């Protein structure tokens, strides 16, 4: 019922591994886009032109990774120069609604934070229509460089170590975390802490600005994607502290913990990735209608 | 020139060692007080009579408990059921001059206080006459249950244990480290940690009282001999800390710290044991007369 | 079908919270009870005169299943509570308060609610280096043992009392391991650094407190359903705590077997109305109840 | 027999602990160059103008951070607004020739490297007129993040840790620890291992260049003061290993390793801290002029 | 249906207990195989003449290693000089088709590897008809020994110790293992690491020959019985790597790891212990017979 | 006045660097049992044809420095010649040794005697808790980390493959060692750098006959007294049974050693005489009368 157009791209298994990753992993992504959109909007077919054209098929063979679900609804086709996709409508029957791409829902198993697949959210959303030593530590005040804690990563306390910048790191890893502990008991993540050995490396206090950090982590978590079924919608309650780190002599650094409360409904880390095809082109779904579609 | 009893007294190696130690050694101690008060005036005789009367001479203690420099000037008797104990004057051809039996002058070398023999404190009171990781660990404020401390046991720092009884264990342990510090850098001592493995255990919030044992602590340190050789003639330098030691949720105990300043000539323990002989009795000679004879 | 008096009790949220912990708590617990006995048999009516006067309603400890059941009603100087009978639709009969029965999972013993309860007794109806430390016999002070907290051992602190920690803390203790596989329990082990902290010899009397933890165990309620009705059976192991050569205290060990039927830790918090007030119903009529 | 102006200093103990502590310093430092040159020339005088002109003597302090050997040769004095220090010639009979202000010269003693005094100095230039699990751990190609070390910090080996600024800290970390290897016994010296916990962290790999702080640590090391005694007047023997530092997946940072041996006669860190008058102004005397008086 | 003589055996729980344990364990073996293979076939007697004939007579017990689910078919007998068990077929209402003794099928849940039994064995061969951390180590090239290493014990790394004989210990550890993890998403196993201390020990290198060894490792890898259901049938991907292990100076021995691929059906390490009697005499069914027969 | 023959020679810096390692030792240990000789005894000479005969001079090795002011090198067709003096006497020490094998613990590391330390030792001798605790144990665990650290008492050191011969080999210099400085204690087993316990495993050991071989390699030490009682050395022995989970897993051999009246050697001291055949070895007494 629709076409959609990737444009230039390179097939064949041995040519993709031997082809720029980034460029890669975009032409993967726009085709994965495509496949969802045409899945959930109704039937479709791609089309894209072999930029290497001295390359032909049966050099491809299965490749440029094909989700499982997927994999059963397309349909490979070589024409001439170009490249056709044949996708068959997303099935129902697989009791889940909508291909859906990733649901960007996270939450926290034992010692794990995982992004929940199409059944587990669909389960979880069905279910939301109807320690004391972790808490210790965040009222600490003072921690000790290449402190030893003896709290251990748990369900409620998830050690992460800082990259080479504070800000970017704590901006693209905190979404993921605050939703697996809104969505799952809730609980605390430590920033400077590294996991298998449980000690404390502070971020060098010289790399990191307090108060506009701190607004920073206020502005990830309240642009969070939320989706409410109670009556009284409340906002996601987290609690930031920075805990002093020092060696010898005189503070070094900090570490930087966020506490999140468990959230009555659903939180999410990014828009959903799920796709539609509107007149003209690939658009994903908004997070409304990608949960009231899930319903 | 002089006799002394140390009356009921048990003799032999084998009857002392079957002996009730206590007594054994109450009886031991009249003998080498005795020895010392002797030795130091004019030449002298010790009697006593021998409880275990079924005693043949010549199975006796060489050296019951007797320095070896003492040894060597007395010389022993057996009459009858008393026995007597010829005391030679003091030699001062040793470069010593009183003949002591414990300096109670204490000095610290890399991890080891120790009480000054003759010729230690000799040269030491001769000579009077002419670390930032430890000022951290004192400036703290919270330590932690079983916290491994980093800073090690060295010439500045001394990690002891409490007792079964703090005051008592602080009280009597505490001069021998302030007088060892006051005469060889000073330093910090830490009542609560184990040395062998610098943790911080600290005694049970409900068995010490902060204020009364800060007041034992000024009371004794007061109390510590001392003996000048300067112009002003300062007192010594201390500081008190009680560190606060958590577990888990709250407040446990105390780490109870004592910072010793250097001090400027020689600080003892307890007044130190030589022993006189002046109206015909045996009689500790004081601080001011044992030092000023030490010249 | 039945009055039921508190007598004294301060209302409100913000006028509880600035009043005496300990007299909060013994009012809440009898206004618990007695929900508990109205509910367990028929309805009732519960009421009780404001303390603080002064404060109206809208100027609770509840558990949630109980708050579905209970009706609050403010008159003049008292305040009533409407009691239903206790919903049988919740597939588990009789409401009960606390169930008494412990069971451990993972690295973490706990009391089963109704329905886990309920479940226990259906079902009822129908490691190496552990057994090691307990056998040993000399532990150093501070010393870290390798075998690590789990569903068979259970690494607990002393406190300044050590014959009310062992006496409050261990029913706890051998009834989930009773329950539950089966286990050790370890008194002067610290759980979170798995060290050696034995309680100092001068503040322990061995055989004493040996008479006093087989009394609490065998004082323990026990309730069964086979044929042979056996005792739980436990070992005590006083491990030797030295440090620098000196002997300087113990660490408590006992070793529980896994036990047959079901095991409690003090006779089941559940009450009843009788002719002349609120009363805990025995540990036999709550078991025989649950059924 | 010479004048030499301070200039404009704050005078009294309360006054300059509530100055700007820079400041203060650099002044402090003025005076004790012109102490330090006056008292190896000859007889001088030093003049500064108070600053806290309301704030006068009985204020000013014995307190000024002065070396106690140099105390005993000044005499202060106070004159309306200006202040001034009677400075005698420096006293030979101490053992020790020419007031020195710092050696420069380091030695590593058991577990704490440390800056010669006078005395210290003195008999080493005299007596110069006349393990392997640390080799192992040189050796060693990739450390892990957090690895700690059984090697402990000895007279052979110094474990120190890495400021924010790679270069800056090696610049200026490595003269004092090259040059008390040289003087006693060598060794080495490892950056980016924590000394109090003998553990492994290194300083991030984005925030440092291999082959461009080689040749940093090389200029540096060249660049030390060096006199000799002996016939053939040989260089520094140094060598620069640098230990990647993995964690996880792969390698985060590496460790900064020097082994320098043991050296025949003298190295600086830099040029030694004595003054001179010269004609018109406070001159700091070179390396060789303070290594030869230093010997009479 | 079937006579079966286990022969010479010791009757009674004490003089069991009292006898040598080999023999012991022996003639138990003897009776559960011919038990197994009277199960598996049909209904049939037990013969055995008593050692201890003055010893046995309602002196024995009910003691002796015998399946409860076994016990509840055999019925025991004494006659004589000689002792007689009744068989019963094998029950079948048990969901379970077929008596057998051990799967030896492994598999690996959370700290443990786990022979199934007969239920869990059943459902996973139904199923079957129907981590960075420790590739990092697996990767690595250099050990330091007595290093801790900072990867746990998981579903998919076994740390197992060497015994006194490097070939012995790994030739009789390895099936379990390897067997465990291609049943259960595959996993890692090192040999030479303390699994309570994450400690790094490692065979000594004097006592160990490389390429030999892992001709041996192959040989039993390749060795040990593998059943499909798939088209395809493959073979188990495993790969052998040894680790350095140093000491101050230079190389003191080798951990030995395996990495074992998640396996597509279900692989066992050894025959499965069950038993049939064929013509005349006890027989165990092979691998194939086993694992068809428990359709 | 003396010749002595060292033999077949392969000389050459560079060709000694590229020779068998054993060879190479072999025979310079020999030239310094000659030149230890010949220093002792008078002045002498040493020849030796030199093997890589097209290897010649200007083409120095393995010599103490103290010898090196005594000989003078001498090329001669294909032999090479060495000129020994005799050993100066205005050097604080008298005799030549090679090695006095009576060894001493300083601090962490226990170290044999120089010359100068050997005779200072001698002339001097002419006129912890917790460590105890540890020996008493009897009962350890595997990869239990001691709390007792290394010092002039106690000595941490390594089983190797073969459990006799590395007792056999170490113990000696430890108990000298001891015996010479306050001494102490030495565990076998123990992992130094990491204060480990590493049981030597059960099944490569026997308590009883490695007793017997530790109270014969401990008795065979060579002794020299100065006192009146001349008495032997008291030692203890303890195995310590090392278990590890379940049952024992093997043993920690740990030997006390007291505080000697006088000087214990590890083995008869290296220095040398000529005897008019070849160098021989003095003995014990000799040596330490000697050294007088
Ligand atoms: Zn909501
Ligand atoms: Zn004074
Ligand atoms: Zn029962
Ligand atoms: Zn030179
Ligand atoms: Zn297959
Ligand atoms: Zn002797």
């Amino acid at each position: 019922e629709c076409v959609v157009d990737a444009g230039k791209v390179t097939l064949g298994t041995q040519q993709r591994q031997e082809m720029d990753p980034r460029l890669r992993e975009k032409q993967n992504e726009i085709i994965l886009r495509a496949v969802c959109a045409l899945l959930n909007s109704g039937g479709g077919i791609i089309k894209a032109e072999i930029e290497n054209k001295g390359y032909n098929y049966e050099r491809h063979g299965v490749g440029l990774d094909v989700p499982p679900i997927f994999r059963s609804h397309l349909d490979k086709m070589q024409k001439e120069n170009h490249f056709l996709i044949f996708v068959k409508s997303w099935n129902t029957e697989a009791g889940v609604p909508l291909a859906t791409l990733c649901s960007n829902l996270y939450h926290r198993e034992r010692t794990s934070t995982d992004v929940m697949d199409s059944q587990e959210a669909l389960a979880f959303l069905k279910c939301r229509t109807q320690n004391v030593s972790a808490a210790a530590l965040f009222d600490r005040k003072r921690l000790q460089y290449l402190e030893k804690l003896n709290l251990p990563e748990s369900t409620h306390v998830e050690f992460v170590m800082f990259s080479t910048d504070v800000s970017h790191c704590v901006k693209d890893r905190l979404p993921k975390c605050v939703s697996a502990f809104a969505n799952t008991e809730g609980g605390y993540v430590f920033f400077g802490v590294h996991d298998e050995t449980c000690q404390v490396i502070g971020c060098e206090k010289e790399k990191i600005d307090l108060t506009s950090l701190r607004a920073s982590i206020d502005g990830c978590i309240k642009k969070l994607p939320v989706h409410h079924f109670c009556t009284q919608r409340p906002e996601i309650k987290y609690v930031l502290n920075f805990l002093e780190v020092h060696d010898k002599g005189a503070l070094r650094g900090y570490v930087c913990a966020i506490k999140v409360e468990k959230f009555c409904c659903a939180v999410f880390a990014k828009v959903p990735s799920s796709w539609q095809v509107k007149d003209n082109r690939v658009r994903q779904l908004p997070t409304r209608e990608w949960t009231a579609w899930m319903m």
